[PDB]
């Protein structure tokens, strides 16, 4: 049930995770190579993508660990 739910939750945006941060790496090997203002808006918003998954992953972890403790 809920935790189940938060689990599988979890797994799909560690999925999302592993997809964007490939992202991530070929825009940044694009910037390191040719640093133009059109590859740096690239690699911003790949930046941004991963963080906020990063974020809402670390909310999920914390409260699937306090789901678990109250059971």
């Amino acid at each position: 049930s809920t935790l189940k739910e938060v689990q599988d939750n979890i797994t799909l945006h560690e999925q999302r995770l592993v997809t964007t941060r490939q992202k991530l790496k070929d825009a940044e090997r694009a910037v390191e190579l040719d640093p133009d203002d059109v590859n740096k808006s690239t690699l911003q918003s790949r930046r941004a993508a991963v963080s906020a998954l990063e974020t809402k992953l670390g909310e999920l972890k914390r409260e699937l660990a306090d789901l678990i403790a109250a059971q």
